[PDB]
């Protein structure tokens, strides 16, 4: 496994013990080669469980998850997906790994489809070894694998509204359920429905997660509403997931703007993932998952792959070599190698966008293509009248940094930077010069 040129995909079942038992075998035996490693963690929650299935062994945790004193000996070392790309794409100098293990490896975030890319590149060179951790690799067709326990499989309309008869099997239930949601905006109103009915409601959602995730442990709860994002290894002691079987798909049209089409059916791995969240205790039997829906290929022209490609345009390689994307996840994107490829001061024009900013990786490379500077927000506000950005059926307004109120009219469309509240605070305070 850990010899060069090659790439493992360890695809046990969910909760067959990859990260609790395998990893630190993996880990004992590249120390023991003197293995220069990497360990690649979806979020930071899973980062600070890694610490406790690996905690003994020398491993340099690069994040502020975990609280640990380094000795400074450590040829392990342990960081996000995000954190891999993005100091690929920094000044900064990361080490040539020799093996490279990225754990929830099924993750379609664009930074963890840009480290596979890089990552499987380096292996083809014949310069390392990796290994890809998932239950779900890209392409499987089998929404219903394994699991420690029997789980009950239903197939039933499942509400994405509120309700006030027609569903009695939601609330009539006594135990614990993980309910997956398209979006946010779906799940506000799901839990204030639940909320009203004497339920205990915890929301989950890419923004909130590593806050709100304490929450399931630290109080009791009836029911948990999440996006797609506790799909990458989030552990609940629940004993049914509520499956919608639906998600958002960000699509780029006409190469000018970007919308949230949807909400349409889920991929077979998320659907896999989404329900592999039970079942997960051999002594507790017939955990249930109700499931809403089919299953798509609804990765195939889904922007993520795109941006992914803009993303390892924009990395060193080797002189002017760029990574391609890992091979079975290559075709979900119609993308020439290098066509993205900036020079030296709009691509540390579109990193700091991205790192500061926050922006979505397409809307920053629009601007930072386009010759603007970080600091130049003129662009938020000449967009054509179809660009304006509504809040409470009303134009959304700020203050800019010059001391006028304007209309929030970016020149370039991205429907993530408004997909709710959050999102929508963020960009003004983005538009108005505050970051
Ligand atoms: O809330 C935001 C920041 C905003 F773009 F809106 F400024 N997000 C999360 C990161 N991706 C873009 C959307």
């Amino acid at each position: 496994m850990l010899k060069k040129k090659q790439l493992t995909v360890l695809d046990l079942h969910p909760g067959a013990g990859k990260t609790r038992r395998v990893l630190p075998e993996i880990v004992r035996e590249a120390i023991k080669k003197r293995l220069r490693t990497v360990i690649l963690a979806p979020t930071r929650v899973v980062a600070a469980e890694m610490e406790e299935a690996l905690r003994g062994l020398p491993v340099r945790y690069m994040t502020t998850a975990v609280n640990v004193t380094h000795s400074g000996t450590e040829i392990v070392d342990l960081m996000c997906h995000a954190t891999f790309t993005s100091r690929l794409l920094q000044p900064i100098r990361v080490p040539n790994y020799n093996l490279n293990i990225m754990d929830e490896a099924h993750f379609t975030d664009p930074s963890s489809i840009a480290a596979r890319g890089y990552i499987s590149t380096r292996v083809e060179m014949g310069e390392a070894a990796a290994i890809f951790m998932t239950a779900t690799p890209p392409g499987t067709r089998d929404a219903f694998p394994d699991s420690n326990s029997p789980i009950m499989d239903t197939e039933v309309e499942v509400p994405e509204r509120a309700w006030s008869s027609g569903f009695d099997w939601v609330t009539d239930h006594s135990g614990k359920t993980v309910w997956f949601v398209p979006s946010v905006r779906n799940g506000n109103e799901i839990a204030a429905c639940l909320t009203k009915a004497g339920k205990r409601v915890i929301q989950l959602s890419r923004k909130t997660f590593e806050t709100e995730f304490q929450k399931t442990k630290n109080q009791e709860w009836d029911f948990v509403i999440t996006t797609d994002i506790s799909e990458m290894g989030a552990n609940f002691k629940a004993d049914r997931v509520i499956d919608s079987r639906r998600c958002l798909k960000p699509v780029i049209l006409d190469g000018e703007r970007v919308i949230l089409a949807g909400p349409m059916p889920v991929t077979h791995a998320s659907a896999a993932q989404r329900r592999g969240r039970i079942g997960r205790n051999p002594n507790k039997p017939g955990d249930e998952y109700m499931y809403g829906g089919g299953c798509a290929e609804t990765d195939e022209g889904h922007a993520h792959w795109l941006e992914a490609r803009m993303l390892l345009d924009n990395i060193y390689l080797q002189d002017g070599l760029i990574a391609s994307l890992y091979r079975p996840e290559a075709d979900k994107v119609a993308a020439i190698e290098g066509e993205f490829k900036l020079r030296t001061e709009q691509r540390k024009t579109f990193v700091e966008l991205m790192k500061r900013g926050d922006l979505p990786v397409w809307l920053a490379y629009q601007v930072a293509s386009a010759g603007i500077t970080y600091t130049d927000r003129r662009w938020c506000f000449d967009g054509t009248t179809n660009n304006t950005i509504m809040e409470d059926s009303v134009p959304a307004e700020v203050w800019t940094k010059y001391g006028e109120k304007r209309v929030l009219k970016p020149r370039w469309m991205d429907a993530r930077v408004c997909s709710d509240h959050a999102a929508l605070k963020s960009f003004k305070e983005f538009a108005a010069g505050k970051r």
